Formats: structure tokens, C-alpha cells, sequence
């Protein structure tokens, strides 16, 4: 339904919000859980961003964040979690979208650790493709029927023809409208069909992590290399 708010894990949603809900609570505590998360990541970098309008960088990470507009402020997001009533899109694998979000995150961070902010290219990451999460959450029966019949390059097309846009193209719109940094939408986009070019490629690297730690390749085995990364690192990043 059309201005429902993106959903949380309802463990995790339990977490936040209990976390929170006490006196004690720390920023650092609360980002580690907050951070692992799509929709409350993207609500608080947007309520961050949005009032600056452009005067300044953008927060591209929680813990920033947390620390820019004040704990108290990120308690009351936690503090609402229970209003957002864990999908009811029926074919969205919510938690296969969870799953693969989170290790393309920490792949991400990983890579770019050695080789851009891991900090805030884990928050990439974890969000390069929230137009899914999107869709399925402003419209679960028109989306189940597309997930239901396509997949793939076919399901873009399909989205386009049912709802006058893809996935692909909401991500960016919604990173936008979070403030996400210009250079970080160039390389999302540039990555969703084989400097901003580097980036892109540790993008689909990471990408590729999740999808085989979620399930060594030959050509994921160049990727690595394409990235200057090679061994054993790449093993590392397949092992918990
Ligand atoms: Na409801």
C-alpha cells in the first residue's frame, strides 16, 4: 500500500525497539543493529540528509548519522517500529532479501577496506537494491504476480510494464532522496549492466559473494583479481 513505511525483521524490530526503549542505551550498540536493516538505514539517512538540502556532505553511514542529529532523535525511530504492521507481498522472500542484503554489505565493506569509506560503502551495500523491498511494500499483490510469472531481465520489464518503473531504478531514486552521494549512484547504476568505474566492480563482486555465500567459481575467481584483490582474501570473504 502507497505510503507504507519499508519493513523491518520482526526479531530485529524486537531488538531495536527494546534496545531503546532503555536509558542506558549507546550509539554504537544501536548502530550495529540499526545498520543491518534497509528500511530503518534509509529512514534515518533521509531524516539526516534531507533537512541539509545540499550545504554540506552527507551522512552516508548510521553510526554518522546517530552521531549528527543525536541519539534521542534515533531512539524515536526505534520507538515507532511497531506501527510498520515480516511483508505481506506473498512471492517477495523477505528473508532472502535480508540475508543477501547483509553479506553484500559486509562484502562491500570488506573489499573496499583495501581498495572508499567501508564504513559508507557497507551502507551501499546493504541498500543496492531497496527498490524491491520498495515495490513489494507500496503494491504486494501486483508484485507477487510479476515475481510469480518473471525473474530476472524478463522481471525488469515486467515491473516496468506493471508499475512504470524497475527495482534497478527505484534503488537510485531512493538513495537520492536519502542523500546518498553522486558518486555512489553512478556506481550502483554503472554495476546494474557489466574512480565511480572501481567502485561499481567491487559492487558486483560483492554482489557475487552474497549470491555464492547464500547457496570457488572461474570467473568470480578473475572478478576478485579484476578488483587488484586476489587471495586468500577471497576465500575469507566466503567463510563466515
Ligand atoms: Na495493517
Amino acid at each position: 500500500m502507497l505510503c507504507d513505511s519499508l519493513p523491518t525483521a520482526s526479531r530485529t524490530a524486537a531488538a531495536i525497539l527494546n534496545l531503546a526503549q532503555s536509558e542506558d542505551v549507546t550509539a554504537e550498540a544501536l548502530a550495529q543493529l540499526i545498520q543491518t536493516d534497509p528500511a530503518l538505514t534509509g529512514r534515518i539517512l533521509r531524516f539526516a540528509n534531507a533537512p541539509a538540502q545540499g550545504t554540506r556532505r552527507p551522512v552516508a553511514s548510521v553510526i554518522d548519522a546517530i552521531d549528527l542529529v543525536g541519539l534521542p532523535a534515533v531512539r524515536q525511530f526505534a520507538l515507532s517500529l511497531s506501527l510498520i504492521d515480516e511483508g505481506r507481498c506473498e512471492a517477495f522472500d523477505y528473508a532472502a532479501y535480508w540475508q543477501k542484503s547483509l553479506a553484500r554489505a559486509v562484502a562491500l565493506q570488506s573489499i573496499t577496506a583495501q581498495a572508499v569509506a567501508p564504513k559508507e560503502a557497507f551502507t551501499l551495500g546493504l541498500l543496492a537494491d531497496v527498490g524491491r523491498l520498495a515495490l513489494a511494500t507500496a503494491w504486494p499483490e501486483e508484485y507477487s504476480e510479476c515475481l510469480r510469472k518473471a525473474d530476472g531481465e524478463a522481471l525488469i520489464a515486467l515491473e516496468r510494464e506493471r508499475f512504470a518503473t524497475d527495482h534497478d531504478e527505484l534503488t537510485r531514486m531512493l538513495l537520492t532522496d536519502w542523500g546518498f552521494p553522486q558518486v555512489f549512484i553512478d556506481a550502483l547504476q554503472l554495476s546494474q549492466q557489466d574512480r565511480t568505474g572501481r567502485f561499481a566492480r567491487q559492487l558486483t563482486l560483492a554482489q557475487h559473494i552474497a549470491d555464492h555465500r547464500l547457496a570457488l567459481s572461474p570467473l568470480l575467481r578473475a572478478e576478485a583479481r579484476r578488483c587488484g584483490l586476489g587471495d586468500e582474501d577471497l576465500a575469507r570473504l566466503l567463510a563466515d
